[PDB]
């Protein structure tokens, strides 16, 4: 029964939810790995406890734990795992598991919204063209003309392992990255391997900066196929500043819709390798990381130039000064276009408010401080001063290798 | 043999030093506590392994592991722990243990300087007046007319537990905190309990803001006594800005010398409860935390006012904008007065450079990411992108309770 403190408010919360945790963190009693970025087919013996555990808390959730329908559903799944050595979720079980994977995502500061999620059951899908159709419907729905709405699209579960639905893009909407003859990089350096895989598969690149990539969709373990998202469905925010008119001349823009596609959704021991989920941006992921990581767009040089800043010295904080201006601009631009975005102050406050709820009506909230704390102005946000217990609860979103590293090709 | 990655540079380092770790982190395989702020008399049975371990690595250090002088010193300490159930360090062992406590301080970003430390052996001290004399000599030396130099002053080790040397101040130089009739707080809210303990012991407060506190010095477990550091030894930097002339009218100032006094130094199983250590400031501890924590001086309201900023909305980032300006001012002011200070960019770079050294010539470097990452502009500093293994090596600096919570008074 562990205790977490907030040192800005002296609020104390007691955590008993971590007791239900099952999987391992990477840490031991004699070494903490809380800052390691990635922490490291299934038999039917392994599958029933996972279905049992999941189904016990799903029925416990709708205030019908143990009754007739529960014992029947345990027997039902038990029988089906005998018959097929897998099983199939109810539409309701699928929506519970999804929402709860997000709920348990300990690196996610947006989780106050975990219950307002739209689940698109795509488990009838059989082809890359069918995948393309489902994804476009996702983008159109979630985008909602800038009034963004959270959603996930769930393609068929892994079965054997050699018939896996995968979206090879990291995000449904990502800008291309091309290297140059002079070793420099145009576009997003993050995506240069994937941009060239698409070119390898016959993409015809417009070789500029903010080039929306095509989807590469793998269906039933087959070789993946290229599909360009119709551009009318790709909402983009051009970035201007509410003071600096030269900021328009910078010619920056980002897409409205963050939609992660390269993650694995685990529900009752069943693995969905294709499960793109979308919400909206916290401002910092664009202005700080995307725009200012040295290995990303890396624009601190140019914004500081136009700001007329002392760039000779490290200690002028010219990087810091241009970093605040850049994030003022992303927020201002997104908001003037009525496109949903949250600032790192409002986002982190809501997450403390969420934390109170989870500790009250659930007895805890797994949280990864290293990822929860925004990448600028850390300690003026309330989560800096908030102790967080990290533990792994299921249903969950897991990392998975890139398909081109694992795919036996044959074509 | 664990591996840590840097994701900005793709540099990889292998850690075998953590194997020598002994004490526990608070984390288990199923729960990470890397963001909990505090992680929770000794018999002669317990003391020899600790002396043995320490002495084995000290002789291993001067390239004389196992030789005659080593076996004699093990026998010597062994015999003395039989005779007294404690023992005494050589002047050289005391300097090694001190430097290495700092070296192993995993929350310290300044550790590239760990070998350049001045050890003042105060183990002959017997009185609060003697403590006062040693501390003033520390301040004068370490301050060095603004060309700051690192030092530690080590008072006699804990023996029984009821005769403890303690400095009741958190830092040798701290500004006073007074509450008001209207519940507000003048000075440093952090120190309000300690400011009133001093007033309780007859301090005569000048009840303003930046009131240097008196020392409260406990000697050989006796009741502590008040001594005002001669003000000529208290170097102070008035804070101005290199653009905003109204910044002078803000009337801010900080002391040059950070000198922690409330920590416990552990060497070969021997506990020094009074061991004030001093270095110099990273700019952010003043501009970000001291000046802008909500529960500290909390000046973001006033700087943003004078900056003429949109304070209506959270999403204007007016807090962020005034936070960069404030830290530009602290650095600029300290540097114009030739008083040593480091900026959070230079400090964090040096710590990566230090990390390379420790992994090369020592096989590892314990590091606490939660504390290493500066509290503003986190991800534009190179330590944001650097994985860090945290583990507890000894010699070490440990937290300890406040004396007024533990002191059996009798006066
Ligand atoms: C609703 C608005 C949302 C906001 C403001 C938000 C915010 C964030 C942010 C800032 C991060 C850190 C990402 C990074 O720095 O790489 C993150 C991570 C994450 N989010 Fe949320 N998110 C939202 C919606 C969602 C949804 C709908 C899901 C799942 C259905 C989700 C699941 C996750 C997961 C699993 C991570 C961890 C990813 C990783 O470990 O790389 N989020 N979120
Ligand atoms: C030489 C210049 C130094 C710099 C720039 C520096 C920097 C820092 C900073 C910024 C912190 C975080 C403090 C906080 O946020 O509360 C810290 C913590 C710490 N420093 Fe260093 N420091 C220096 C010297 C020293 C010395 C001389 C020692 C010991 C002999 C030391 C031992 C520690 C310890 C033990 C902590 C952890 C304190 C805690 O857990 O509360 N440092 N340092
Ligand atoms: N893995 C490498 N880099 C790498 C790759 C990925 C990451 C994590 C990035 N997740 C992106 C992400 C996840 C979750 C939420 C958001 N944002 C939202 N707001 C949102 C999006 C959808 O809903 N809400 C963004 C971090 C580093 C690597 C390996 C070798 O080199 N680089
Ligand atoms: N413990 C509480 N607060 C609290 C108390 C202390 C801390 C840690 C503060 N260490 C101060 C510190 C330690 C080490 C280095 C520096 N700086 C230097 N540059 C330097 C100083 C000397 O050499 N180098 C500063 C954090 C929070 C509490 C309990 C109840 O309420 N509050
Ligand atoms: C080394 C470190 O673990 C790595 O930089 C992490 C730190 N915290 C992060 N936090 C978020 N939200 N996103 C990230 O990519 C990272 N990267
Ligand atoms: C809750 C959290 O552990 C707490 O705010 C920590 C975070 N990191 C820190 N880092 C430093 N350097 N100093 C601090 O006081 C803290 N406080
Ligand atoms: O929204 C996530 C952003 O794309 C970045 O933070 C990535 O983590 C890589 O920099
Ligand atoms: O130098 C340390 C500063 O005094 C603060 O960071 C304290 O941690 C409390 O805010
Ligand atoms: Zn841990």
């Amino acid at each position: 029964f562990l205790k977490v403190k907030n040192w800005e408010t002296d609020v104390v919360l007691t955590d008993t939810l971590h007791l239900k945790s099952t999987l391992e963190t990477g840490c031991t009693e004699h070494i903490c790995m809380g800052s390691i970025m990635l922490p490291s087919v299934a038999t039917k013996d392994q599958l029933f406890p996972l279905a049992k555990e999941f189904l016990d808390q799903y029925y416990s959730s709708i205030k019908r734990f143990g009754s007739k329908a529960h014992m029947d559903r345990l027997e039902e799944v038990n029988k089906e795992i005998e018959s097929t050595s897998t099983y199939q979720l109810k539409d309701t079980e699928l929506i519970y598991g999804a929402k709860h994977a997000w709920r348990n995502a300990s690196r996610c500061v947006g989780r106050i919204q975990w219950s307002k999620l739209q689940v698109f059951d795509a488990r009838d899908c059989t082809t890359a063209h069918g995948m393309f159709n489902y994804i476009c419907n996702h983008v159109k729905y979630a985008t909602n003309k800038g009034n963004l709405r959270s959603a996930i699209t769930i393609f068929p579960q892994r079965t054997d392992g050699k018939h896996d639905f995968r979206v090879w893009n990291s995000q449904l909407i990502r800008y291309a990255g091309y290297k140059q003859p002079d070793g420099s990089t145009l576009g997003d350096p993050a995506n240069v391997q994937f941009t060239e895989i698409c070119i390898q598969q016959g993409w015809k690149a417009p070789r500029g900066r903010f080039d929306v990539l095509p989807l590469l969709l793998q269906a039933n373990g087959n070789d993946p196929e290229l599909f360009q998202i119709p551009p009318e469905l790709v909402l983009e925010v051009p970035i201007r500043h509410p003071k600096f008119d030269w900021f328009k001349d910078l010619g920056l823009k980002w897409y409205g819709l963050p939609a992660v596609s390269n993650m694995l959704l685990e529900i009752g021991g069943l693995e969905f390798s294709a499960c793109p989920f979308s919400g909206w941006y916290m401002g910092t992921e664009i202005g700080v990381r995307d725009y200012c990581d040295n290995s990303r767009y890396n624009i601190l040089e140019e914004v500081a130039k136009k700001m007329d800043l002392d760039m000779r010295k490290t200690s002028s904080l010219w990087k810091d000064q241009a970093l605040v201006e850049i994030n003022i601009a992303v927020l201002y631009s997104f908001q003037s276009d009525k496109v949903t975005i949250v600032d790192h102050h409002s986002a982190t406050e809501s997450f403390i408010k969420h934390m109170e709820n989870e500790y009250r009506c659930r007895g805890g909230c797994p949280a990864d401080w290293v990822w929860i704390v925004p990448p600028m102005s850390g300690s003026i946000t309330p989560v800096f001063h908030q102790e967080m217990l990290n533990y792994r609860l299921t249903p969950s979103f897991e990392y998975q290798p890139d398909p081109w590293n694992t795919h036996v090709w044959k074509g």
